[PDB]
């Protein structure tokens, strides 16, 4: 689904600094890539850093990424594979999560990506994400989780 982004969402500089786990997605991308960790460093209003992920073909790999920010959209570019490379629009930022939306070659009709401060986020964080989604015309029901990361005993 195309979202209805909110009207004057501030994307604060450095709001994306540090470690994130990309655990939830629409549509579900986790049968092709999994265990996704991102680490960003500020470079003025932009970021640069690293994405590590487990590839069914390659195992644990690392990639250099750049985020080039412009208002509320950014350009995601990865160094050695470009299937996720796109303009992404910020749908929500928060201390504990952020939500992007783009059309990379791997999902050219639209890909929403939820990144979390926590590997296995707790229910209060999840409830907020649910609320943030409904408020941009999306629904958490239609997202898939990275189930290869164990969040339950
Ligand atoms: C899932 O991702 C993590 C990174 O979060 C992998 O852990 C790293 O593994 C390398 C090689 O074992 C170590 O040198 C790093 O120290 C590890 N990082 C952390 C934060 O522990 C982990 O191996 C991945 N697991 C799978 C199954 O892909
Ligand atoms: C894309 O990104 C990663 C950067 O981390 C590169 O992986 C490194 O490759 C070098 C040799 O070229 C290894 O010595 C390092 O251990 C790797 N670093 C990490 C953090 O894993 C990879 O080479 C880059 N690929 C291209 C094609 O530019
Ligand atoms: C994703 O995981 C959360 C927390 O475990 C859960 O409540 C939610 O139902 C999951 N979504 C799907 C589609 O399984």
């Amino acid at each position: 689904k195309e979202p209805c982004p909110p009207e004057n969402l501030q994307l604060t500089p450095r709001a994306l600094v540090g470690k994130w786990y990309l655990r939830t997605t629409s549509p579900d991308i986790f049968k092709q890539v999994s265990n996704i960790t991102e680490f960003y460093s500020a470079h003025g209003n932009d970021y640069y850093g690293t994405v590590t992920d487990y590839s069914p073909e390659y195992g644990l790999e690392a990639h250099r990424v750049n985020l080039t920010v412009s208002g509320r959209t950014l350009k995601f570019y990865m160094n050695d594979t470009h299937e996720y490379d796109s303009k992404y629009e910020i749908l929500a930022v928060d201390k504990d999560y952020f939500i992007f939306y783009g059309h990379p070659p791997a999902a050219p009709s639209g890909l929403a990506l939820i990144h979390y401060r926590q590997s296995c986020p707790k229910e209060d964080v999840i409830k907020r994400v649910k609320k943030a989604l409904k408020n941009v015309c999306l629904d958490y029901k239609y997202f898939g989780n990275d189930t290869s990361v164990p969040c339950h005993y």
